[PDB]
């Protein structure tokens, strides 16, 4: 059986929560949340990985990522393949703003050797993966004004779509007073939801479309 309730940050698998600015990192944000998981599982160190090093380097077609206009995950985990490493946030700290690529190997602090995608929308194999596997990265619809009127309870709107736009990165679920959810880590400051999280519904048909672009990335 899986667990009925999960939560990484109780287990110091989840960073403190950033504020990614005016830059679109979201999706970056998303990508180190899921890979710090990750080392702390294998090293037992938890350390804030560069969402900067991720924004600067990969912003090119090669990658499909356009630094603060944008990107995707997966192709985030494959250019730390393809790079050979992450710097840590301590040395590559995050400014906002699309730069030059500055890596350098002497300041490596993660690797990534591969990903997973999960299955689209499927419910089940991400309560899975985030029981069994660690915190995973994914896509949501967070284009809707209520999704920033949340302070507490479970994010439920029934105008949210399937059409995902924002990268966050999900460290838990359960149910709370009844209800279903996910627990969403978001890169808006602590100012956000509750203390920069969000419980959105789950086992409601994909709702937000937060099962429809999973992934993590495996040391
Ligand atoms: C975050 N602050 C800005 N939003 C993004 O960077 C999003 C995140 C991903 S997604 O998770 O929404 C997605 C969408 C479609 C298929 C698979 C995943 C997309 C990304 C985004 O807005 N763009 C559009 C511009 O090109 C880069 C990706």
């Amino acid at each position: 059986t899986l667990p009925d309730t999960v939560d990484w940050r109780e287990k110091g698998c989840v960073t403190e929560v950033k504020y990614q600015g005016s830059c679109g990192a979201c999706w970056a944000f998303s990508a180190v949340g899921a890979l710090e998981g990750q080392l702390k599982l294998k090293t037992g160190k938890l350390i804030s990985l560069s969402a900067q090093n991720l924004v600067d380097c990969s912003n090119e077609e090669k990658y499909g990522n356009k630094g603060c206009g944008g990107g995707y995950m997966t192709e985030a985990f494959q250019y730390i393949i393809d790079n050979g490493g992450i710097e840590a946030d301590a040395s590559y700290p995050y400014k906002a703003m699309d730069e030059k690529c500055h890596y350098n190997s002497k300041n490596r602090a993660a690797t990534c050797s591969r990903y997973i995608q999960l299955p689209f929308g499927d419910e089940d194999a991400l309560k899975e993966a985030v029981a069994t596997k660690g915190p995973v990265s994914v896509g949501i619809d967070a284009s809707h004004s209520s999704f920033f009127f949340y302070k507490s309870g479970v994010y439920d709107d029934p105008s949210c779509t399937g059409n995902v736009n924002h990268g966050v990165l999900v460290v838990g679920y359960g149910t709370l007073d009844g209800k279903d959810y996910w627990l969403v880590k978001n890169s808006w400051g602590l100012n956000f939801g509750d203390q920069g999280y969000i419980r959105m519904a789950r086992n409601n048909k994909n709702h937000c479309g937060i099962a429809s672009y999973c992934s993590y990335p495996e040391i």
